[PDB]
């Protein structure tokens, strides 16, 4: 859907769209065809657990895009607010999350950069997963903390390729950072020594998970964490075991 | 993946039920009884090993398979509530929240289905499994999509049109669609408002297949039970005649969910 600026009254700002009400907006005549159909790439991937590209702006000196708005915000954020999250909800996030991952993985999409910030919350607590920094984008990233979800393969070494399992290992450190609403590694003394420290074997501190965590999930984030990538499970696999643990004990 | 299963791991409803010996309980349809064909075992294996690949918490699992000697049969998961209609017509009564969430469940499978390339052709009640929660999966019993499995059972000693797309009826050379599908849906809906089969005042075949053809749908009047005005314009939209003006399910999905979560959840 390709909008025009005229309809709404880098950086994000919050939007109104005159016939269409509410959204967050994102702000060379050679680039226009390949950033179109790379937008074109973008909606094609419609589900429930995965944000949806409302529009694109391609005017003169003004090149935005468009979504849906998620009241809550990312799920970092939703996690360190005051009022607590309950474990039934947490566990929905969960499964919520591994649905997002197995309809990506399930068209050919690998995330390479699943983090809490990736998450969004809606007003009823239900999550999408968002590529906000342009991971899979090539023209529109190039038109424009942040490691420790990272498999230890792609810690310098930014040449090999991300596969399934790079976002399996991310989603390990989504489910310690659910529980423990916080970022890990906060006694790390600098990042070149913690990169090392992850490759040689270094995870989150399971200790520092002081609230209720069930057994099941705290071996899966082990499982899901393992140095070895084909020693991780598949998002479907996970989504086999991790389904009927949700229904009988946390729903 | 596959398991190629054989008759000694286990111990009618030809559909019985079956115990695995380390797997416990599931269903089995035994598809062919009569003498070896043994060059189809290859075809029949793949094809089952593909259908296998559409895997989805709303859609049943094919479990394994028994390729032997004249016997060939399909194991699948075992739904303890049975289909859709038996759910609906029982005692114990279902909420409007759980009858809600059964239509999204629905749209979810059917959105996966067509996500795959796959048209079901012959969704209905029956198809439509149900567990002890009265969370649904979807399933192709009379195997609508299994060509080689299919033609195995019409070799050997072992549907209705209430939900079928007008387009269909009497087109003995009938494309489906996934507008097809939609038809279906729609008259599903139905059923889950009135708790029975549409038609009941029909008396030929011939006058109803004619009488769809000409434009009647089951009666909305003959829903005593409350179904919200939304639920009423969706099942109408997409029991239109013509099949372009009948949304995808994607499309279905966007309009109900939010429907669902604010009303009826
Ligand atoms: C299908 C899903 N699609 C997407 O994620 C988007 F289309 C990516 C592009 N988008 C923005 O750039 C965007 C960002 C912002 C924004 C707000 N805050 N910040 C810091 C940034 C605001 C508005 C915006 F339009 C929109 C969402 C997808 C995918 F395509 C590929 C892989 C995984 C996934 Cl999950
Ligand atoms: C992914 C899903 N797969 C399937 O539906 C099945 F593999 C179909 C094959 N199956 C049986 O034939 C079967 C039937 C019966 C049976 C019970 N009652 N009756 C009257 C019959 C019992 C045991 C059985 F093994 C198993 C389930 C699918 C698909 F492949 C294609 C299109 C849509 C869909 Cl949804």
């Amino acid at each position: 859907i390709k909008m025009k600026s005229s309809d709404f009254l880098g950086k994000v700002s919050l939007a109104f769209h005159r016939t269409q009400g509410l959204m967050i907006m994102k702000t060379c005549i050679e680039h226009n065809e390949a950033l179109l159909e790379e937008a074109k790439m973008m909606n094609r991937l419609r589900h429930s657990r995965v944000v949806k590209l409302l529009g694109v702006i391609i005017e003169e000196g003004k090149y935005s895009l468009v979504m849906e708005y998620m009241e809550k915000g990312n799920l970092m954020h939703v996690l360190k607010a005051e009022m607590s999250t309950p474990l039934s909800v947490k566990g929905r996030i969960i499964l919520e999350i591994i649905e997002g991952m197995a309809y990506l993985h399930g068209k050919g999409v690998i995330h390479k950069d699943l983090k809490p910030e990736n998450i969004l919350v809606d007003n009823d607590f239900h999550i999408k997963i968002a590529d906000l920094g342009l991971a899979s984008f090539k023209m529109w990233s190039k038109l424009n903390g942040t490691l420790y979800y990272m498999a230890p393969e792609h810690l310098n070494d930014v040449n090999a390729k991300p596969t399934e399992k790079s976002d399996v290992y991310s989603f390990a450190v989504v489910l310690w950072a659910i529980f423990a609403n916080k970022e890990p590694y906060e006694n790390a003394i600098a990042e070149q020594q913690l990169i090392m420290a992850i490759k040689s074997g270094n995870r989150p501190d399971v200790d520092d998970i002081t609230e209720y965590c069930p057994r099941e999930i705290i071996s899966l984030m082990k499982l899901c964490w393992e140095a070895n990538p084909e020693a991780r499970p598949t998002f479907p696999g996970i989504e086999e075991k991790f389904r009927p643990f949700y229904l009988s004990q946390l729903e």
